[PDB]
């Protein structure tokens, strides 16, 4: 491929990223796309450093600090962009591009050049400038001189020579992965259409082979759906975002040229859409476990990423085969209608506005995200719906951190991954509406916490640390799964706890036991910390109301069930005192994220939870939830023995869903909860319907050989489906005994017959 290939896709990048051959006449919603562009490229324009020999380009940007100097390109690149779209106020403006190319020459000058040392954040050296002036060469290309190019081409070479790789010298360089690898390969890819050279062209493709690979441990896709980066921490919802969106570019520029991504084993990334990344899209939101540090922003919201999650699958499905292009669109149509809380086209790009509108052109209908579960046992999550909501449980393990934070983002997250309850509702703006500016980090919803106060950074930065427990993982059978956490609480504590959750199609059953901890302090479990907004929204209890005044807590009465107008239910399963608190909290993003804005946000909450007191001993809690439950069913809830402890304790947790006709378990020890046992750590959901035994199994340490269940519901002679070896116990009961050998916490379905 010679000149006239590296033209047309040059020309392809340049209408990819900025829809100039898309835009519709008249269109409102392009018109806002445009006026938005202007007013960024106004903003810009007005922070030019104009003083006679300047060593910023940018009167509000030092280019002796990196995230500044990144800044600096990167306005840069939407000003090119704003002079390359039809319509922008800049279009074609001579004054404009001058300023532009006098700006991208002096940054090279006084800063980013081929001589220069890194200094800071590696990323901003090798992802953050190349990216962004690439993009500025190739939006540029007729105007640049080829010297230029060469400048800049050199500049990017000195940071990047090979993006399979990361680090400046002096650090020893690494393969590069991940989210990473694909950013890294996006800015040579660019940088190699200004200056047509396909050797690096084709190595930078030949390196995004790698980020779709199944792995078992590190960085990237697991086999279960899960997504990892940085080893530890959760994050198919931002940094999965980010190998999403890049792929999505990437791929729709090679597409049909000689340098296409051919690759076979990329059916493993589209595999992912569902797999992986719609499961944890919400209306709409990436699900804030699985966005790690990036909670604390105030301006990439789990929205922001959604929305760019959605443009990526939309742009990827145009080149799907017709049911999976169509499947992919629906989705997109599904979390495109039902969020009116951020709706897409808000502040969109051209190019977003574009997929969205082709999006509607298509009449592909919506669809709904489906009842049950989905279980990421290999990054500690797990996701539940029913009709109006979706629980998030974010927990942690050995194999997972407690959290992510650094640079100076989410320092102060350290609770989150403490076996938080997200119900997810129609309250679409809950975890988002200066959620994190306000909320109780000490009290996030469904956590167990030592009231001992931490450190912003507690347990170091970049999930260096995990909690030493036993296990933490998941089951599931049919429209009910079992999920257990053995919560060690950060910083030293020595906090313990047995936390698990009984997910029906409507109810959550929260069961914990064994608690204690070494500090001294209260021990607390949060049965919710609910964002109210500014509503004064009533607590109703079997008596009258509670919390009617803020800050005065007080103890749930005797009838054990409070419901929270706009939102459920919540009911004790055991005779410990329910405390009660509407607040008014403050903060600021600056509080949360060293870049967050110095604004003071007032948020009202409710706040429900149970005390375990000072040195506790087996401490333990029983509750349940039930979201988009009336006043008249949460009344209900505790009638019937529909909701049946059966064990909570040190060795087992379960509980048996009356109408459901099915029971689950935890088991932390070898023992039995009611008529089922387990020979060591299980997960176990199981229904007996007439003369057949539905099991679902997890060995949720991830490290057992095998597992032995004792069997419930009688005897058990034969297996129907799956497999599994049966046996007899001592006292006359079934067993079952799975080969468990690199399960990975991944559940096993078995069918016996009498
Ligand atoms: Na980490």
């Amino acid at each position: 491929p010679g000149a006239a290939e590296f033209a047309a896709l040059r020309n392809r990048w340049v209408d990819q990223i900025t829809g100039r051959n898309v835009i519709q006449a008249g269109d409102p919603d392009f018109a806002k796309a445009i006026t938005a562009l202007n007013n960024k490229a106004a903003d810009s324009l007005a922070k030019l450093d104009v003083k006679k020999g300047r060593t910023s380009v940018f009167t509000d940007l030092s280019l002796a600090k990196d995230a500044e100097m990144v800044t600096t390109y990167t306005r840069l690149s939407q000003l090119a962009t704003a002079w390359a779209t039809p319509t922008a106020a800049v279009f074609g403006d001579a004054a404009v591009l001058a300023a532009i190319k006098a700006g991208l020459a002096d940054a090279n000058t006084l800063c980013y050049n081929d001589r220069k040392e890194e200094v800071g954040n590696w990323w901003s050296w090798e992802i953050g400038v190349p990216r962004a002036l690439a993009d500025a060469m190739v939006l540029l290309h007729a105007e640049l001189s080829a010297a230029e190019r060469t400048a800049y081409c050199a500049a990017i070479d000195h940071f990047v020579p090979d993006p399979w790789l990361q680090f400046p010298p002096k650090r020893g360089k690494i393969t590069s992965v991940g989210a990473n690898r694909v950013d890294l390969c996006q800015g040579i890819i660019i940088r190699s259409l200004a200056g047509e050279d396909p050797t690096k062209l084709n190595h930078a493709v030949a390196g995004l082979s790698q980020v779709w690979q199944y792995v078992t441990s590190g960085d990237g896709i697991f086999r279960d759906g899960s997504f990892i980066q940085h080893s530890t921490t959760p994050y198919t919802g931002s940094y999965g975002v980010v190998l999403l969106t890049g792929l999505s570019k990437l791929f729709s520029l090679l597409g049909g040229t000689a340098f296409e991504v051919s690759d076979p084993t990329r059916s493993i990334f589209f595999d992912a859409v569902e797999g992986s990344f719609a499961p944890v899209m919400i209306n709409g939101a990436m699900a804030d476990a699985v966005r790690g540090r990036s909670i604390s922003r105030e301006a990439n919201t789990g929205y922001d990423l959604g929305a760019s999650a959605i443009e990526a699958i939309l742009l990827l499905a145009r080149a799907m085969d017709p049911a999976t292009a169509a499947r992919w669109r629906g989705l997109c149509a599904g979390w495109i209608a039902r969020d009116t809380y951020r709706p897409i086209l808000n502040s969109a790009s051209v190019p977003r506005t574009a997929l969205v509108k082709q999006l509607e052109a298509t009449g592909v209908a919506p669809v709904a995200e489906a009842t049950g579960h989905k279980l990421f046992p290999a990054m500690d999550r797990t996701m539940h719906r029913g009709p109006g909501w979706a629980l998030s449980l974010a927990l942690s393990s050995n194999r997972i951190a407690w959290y992510e934070c650094g640079n100076g983002e989410n320092n102060r997250g350290y609770h989150t991954g403490s076996g938080m309850t997200y119900f997810y509702t129609s309250d679409l703006g809950q975890y988002d509406d200066a959620f994190w500016a306000t909320a109780n980090y000490n009290r996030l919803p469904g956590i167990t916490v030592d009231t001992t106060p931490l450190p912003d950074k507690v347990e170091g930065q970049w999930g260096a640390a995990v909690p030493a427990d036993e296990w933490s993982g998941a089951t599931a059978l049919g429209e009910v799964a079992a999920v257990g956490q053995h919560l060690v609480g950060p910083g030293r504590t020595g906090l313990t706890a047995r936390k698990s959750w009984f997910v029906s199609g409507d109810v959550t059953v929260c069961l914990g036991a064994d608690i204690s901890t070494a500090s001294g302090a209260k021990v607390e479990t949060i049965v919710d910390h609910r964002n109210l907004h500014q509503g004064s929204n009533t607590l109703t209890t079997a008596a009258g109301t509670i919390a009617g005044t803020a800050g005065t807590v007080e103890v749930l009465g005797d009838g054990r069930w409070v419901h929270l107008e706009g939102f459920g239910g919540y009911a004790m399963l055991d005779d410990s005192p329910l405390h009660v608190l509407r607040e008014t909290r403050s903060g600021s993003w600056s509080g949360v994220n060293i870049n967050g804005s110095a604004t003071v946000q007032q948020r009202n909450f409710a706040t429900l939870y149970v005390n375990h007191g000072v040195g506790p001993v087996a401490g333990s809690y029983a509750y349940m939830v039930a979201p988009g439950a009336s006043v008249d069913l949460t009344r209900k809830l505790l009638e019937g023995n529909k909701y049946s402890v059966i064990r909570n304790d040190a060795t087992a947790q379960s509980v048996e869903f009356k109408t459901a006709k099915t029971t689950a378990a935890t088991f932390w020890k070898p023992g039995m909860a009611g008529d089922l046992g387990a020979s060591g750590p299980a997960c176990v959901v199981f229904s007996r319907h007439g003369n057949e035994l539905s099991l679902a199994v997890s060995e949720p340490t991830q490290k057992a050989a095998g597992l032995t269940l004792t069997l419930p519901e009688g005897t058990w002679s034969s297996v129907l489906e799956g497999a599994g070896t049966l046996g007899t116990d001592a006292d006359g009961r079934s067993t079952l005994t799975l080969d468990t050998t690199g399960l990975s916490g991944k559940t096993k379905l078995i069918k016996l017959k009498r």
